[PDB]
């Protein structure tokens, strides 16, 4: 899933914005076997675009989603930023970074639109 | 999920349209554990809009849907009505009560 | 799910084109157990329409689906064809058939209706 080097980046990211706990290889194994459970292809965790796709399939369920699902989604958000080379200090910065990413492109959509 | 009173109602409602058996405490718990089985939020059973979001989430998987899914759908349907103080005597009523309130949404929406 | 003649047709189909292995009884059973797990009604498997409805539901998940889902969808693709008396030699022919119908009705109920 992660290059050693992505792993090194991963293992410094904190689970919560000021927390002492950090992401670990066990969180990737979990996320992979979780996706397996929900019949999503865990091989997808190995590229940015994979992760982008998974997040899109899970995005809709977020609202009514239990914290086991939100926990899965967020793990994959952090992974995505890691594959993307987007520097984050914790999970929330991951999610913000992804959002302000979408919001930028969806403007360029509106803006490419009137051409 | 339910206050007593709210739960008093619940416990006289019959599984069937017109059969003898009724709604246990045990069915809410089941409904809760089903939801987290489906990674859906169980705290949603605690509110009417909550049950209203769940039913909306579940409503497309229903036709093709298994007996457990349809069973989960129907008790959350009843939960909803009891929650909504829109009372009823069986599931079928609670279900017509959503088919027929949903139509009041559609006829008054556009 | 299948009737004897359907099951002769079935146990004569292969999983891959010039392939050796064909569809056993074990495949109908797995797919039935798989569907109940997916909270889908296994009794749908014994009709062309139900198989149809299961496939249209599964289809959006396919692209990011695991091999378990991909294999669930393929068995059911084949099962439909059989219920339809469509003469598909392997799974590949099964899935283009599913691909043929799924766009017929997609084009229909959007640009006709």
């Amino acid at each position: 899933v992660l290059s050693g080097g992505e792993l090194d980046k991963w293992e410094k990211i904190r689970l919560r914005p000021g927390g002492k706990k950090q992401y670990k290889l066990k969180h990737i194994v979990w996320a992979s076997r979780e996706l397996e459970r929900f019949a999503v292809n865990p091989g997808l965790l190995e590229t940015s675009e994979g992760c982008r796709q998974i997040l899109g399939q899970l995005q809709p369920s977020l609202q009514t989603g239990s914290e086991e699902l939100r926990s899965l989604y967020n793990t994959i958000a952090v992974l995505y930023c890691v594959h993307q080379r987007i520097d984050v200090k914790d999970t929330k910065e991951a999610l913000d970074k992804i959002e302000e990413e979408q919001n930028k492109s969806k403007k360029k959509a509106q803006q490419a639109a009137a051409d």
